[PDB]
């Protein structure tokens, strides 16, 4: 059977729609991105934050998402050459707006009838929120799939995503699959080069590298208490945001752009690589998935961070490191059909194996 | 002939219902099971209803407190008839409307479905409405097809009206699709009226409107709103039909008594029902009332002299307590989304076709 995975991350890029084959492997067959229209960009990032008129914005909001989403389907249908019909399911993680697991609660839009209606293929959604019940942080939920790729008898591997936030899948031989959120992936770099240039993203991390790491905000960054905690964790944009970094920055007089940005690279491959060695102290392999696979500079320090392990990309493995978490929810739709688990419940503190989604049928 | 729970809470919040069907050829109403609504729970829906702040986060707090709620009572259920939740194919859940706004081609049911999944240990169908948003319909009312299924008869021209917080008509005449929509205020302004007066949640048996004067001028004012002329496919709720509504009316007449102005929103609902009804269904024979509303005495008094070319009467006498009609219809739909019927009727709705409604959260 084939599978669409549906996948809008935090960055709010774009859209990415997935196609697989499911039998004894998971194969890629195709791939579409679109990207994220700004006005959209803004109105999604606009329910980030506690605001008014929310329910009517955010059912708004998941129109304008979907039809985009449904668009995206019917392009990648028509390059393909197929009939929604050979589709047996769309996995569609939706938009999340609002992880708050320690109110025990997440929020995915994506209004799954209408695109059950627009698409005309079944639409498997909600994958977070039967792990929430079972008292889990709803993510990472990429770890089962991490494990149906690249589980090896051999080797101890991590397989590290860098979106918007960074979470990695730790895969130790004779061991349950573990994983986390190691902290900030490319969200603080995006938004300070955006704050300050109107960038989109820094390109190659080529701005920070041409900065040089302040010693003191650094260890100020580190030292929230994100950092600190071990086992399964997840966050968002409800703690790494602009006005997270604009306190730490009040407290000392003002630094170079360049300075604060390239600090804000050693966060991010600090946080990942202490976290990785702290729950694989015997890592031999980073697997890095996600955009923050492009990023140069980070991918570099990330090497000089891990001296004992090989930092590659998936795309030596045969994976193209875009397309992992589209895969993932294609992938997740499948369990769903099959009733097998979706969740990782040593990643992520749930009660025990659940299946994850719902069915909107066609 | 598989069991099937349904769980609804409808837009009066007194409570919650349970009920428990078998569903062979047939539709039989096995058990059922009501918990008041607590008084906090009920305000805390209640301020979801009207634009607010922090709404995401105040939503998915609430929503976790009413599927505790609602669990407890799945649980209570079982517990009475001595069954365990493996005797149960699904729940059919409604949830909680909070906002419906057809016009913006959206509607927002609160009851995170997987939680309740989580909780009772039950796969859970939820979600009912917005499929048909999504096809261009109404949304609402949904319960045609279920009436349909219970009462549908080609000798005689029916009509189920279903008088709740707020009122709509199945319209069942031979040979005909079913039609249907929301006639406009059931309980709930009468609700809002005696409870904003004297803090009463409602009015007992209309005895309080019934000791009133109607004012024919006041309710000429109510009935002239937009929403009253429209004919065809038509939903509502409290975005239209609420205090600030009746306020802005009341600001046109003198100081009114109050009994005077209860007595008048009885008969605002009676003629808004009788109005709309005939204009659709004038061959009607029978009304058969589910909901709240049929224990209304007074009110049930007006229907039967409104609408003297039928008869009117409650399901009870045709073997369905109104109580009960909502849970059971919900419960019907968990089994047509499981059979992959349609759960829809668009010429109720003004979808573009039938529609298989509502979606798996499996145990
Ligand atoms: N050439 C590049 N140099 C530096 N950073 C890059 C480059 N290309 C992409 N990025 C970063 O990758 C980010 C987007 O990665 P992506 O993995 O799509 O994030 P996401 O939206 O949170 N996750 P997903 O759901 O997989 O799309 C961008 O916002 C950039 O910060
Ligand atoms: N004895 C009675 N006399 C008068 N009114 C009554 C009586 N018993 C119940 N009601 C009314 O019935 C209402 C509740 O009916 P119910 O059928 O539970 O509505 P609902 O399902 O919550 N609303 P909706 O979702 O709009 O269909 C109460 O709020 C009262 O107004
Ligand atoms: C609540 C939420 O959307 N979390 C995302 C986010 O983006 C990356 C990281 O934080 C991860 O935990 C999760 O996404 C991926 C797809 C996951 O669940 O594995
Ligand atoms: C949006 C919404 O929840 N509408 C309700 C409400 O309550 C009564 C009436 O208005 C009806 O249209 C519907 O409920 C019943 C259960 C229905 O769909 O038939």
């Amino acid at each position: 059977p084939r599978y669409l995975g549906l996948m809008s991350g935090t960055s709010l890029d774009g859209m990415d729609i997935v196609l697989i084959e499911q039998g004894d492997r998971t194969t890629l067959l195709a791939s579409h991105y679109l990207p994220m229209p700004a006005g959209l960009r803004e109105d999604i990032l606009a329910l980030c934050v506690p605001g008014p008129d929310e329910i009517a914005r955010a059912a708004e909001v998941e129109q304008r998402w979907v039809a985009l989403a449904a668009q995206g389907v019917r392009e990648l249908l028509l390059q393909q050459q197929m009939s929604p019909d050979e589709v047996r399911a769309i996995g569609s993680h939706g938009q999340t707006i609002r992880h708050e697991p320690a109110r025990h609660f997440t929020v995915q839009i994506g209004n799954p009838a209408l695109l059950a209606e627009l698409t005309g293929i079944d639409v498997v959604a909600d994958f977070r929120r039967r792990d929430v019940a079972a008292g889990g942080q709803g993510a990472p939920l990429v770890p089962a799939f991490h494990q149906a790729l690249f589980g090896d008898d051999d080797t101890s591997r991590a397989v590290l995503n860098i979106g918007g936030f960074s979470n990695v899948s730790l895969l130790s031989p004779g061991k349950p699959v573990r994983g986390f959120d190691c902290g900030p992936g490319n969200v603080l770099m995006d938004a300070w080069i955006h704050h300050q240039r109107g960038e989109h993203f820094d390109r190659d991390g080529a701005w920070a590298a041409s900065g040089q790491v302040n010693h003191a905000l650094l260890a100020s960054l580190l030292a929230d208490e994100f950092f600190a905690a071990r086992g399964p964790k997840s966050t968002g944009r409800e703690r790494f945001n602009l006005p997270w970094l604009q306190e730490h920055l009040a407290r000392h007089p003002a630094l170079p752009a360049a300075d604060i940005q390239a600090t804000l690279l050693e966060l991010s491959a600090r946080s990942i690589s202490e976290s990785l060695l702290d729950a694989q102290p015997d890592c031999e392999e980073v697997l890095v998935c996600g955009g923050g696979a492009f990023n140069t500079a980070l991918m570099k320090r990330l090497a000089m961070l891990m001296p004992e392990a090989r930092v590659a990309s998936t795309d030596e493995y045969g994976i193209p490191p875009a397309w992992m978490e589209g895969m993932a929810f294609a992938w997740l739709a499948h369990r769903f059909l099959e009733r097998l688990p979706g969740n990782c419940p040593d990643v992520t503190g749930a009660l025990g194996p659940r299946t994850l989604g719902a069915l909107y049928p066609a």
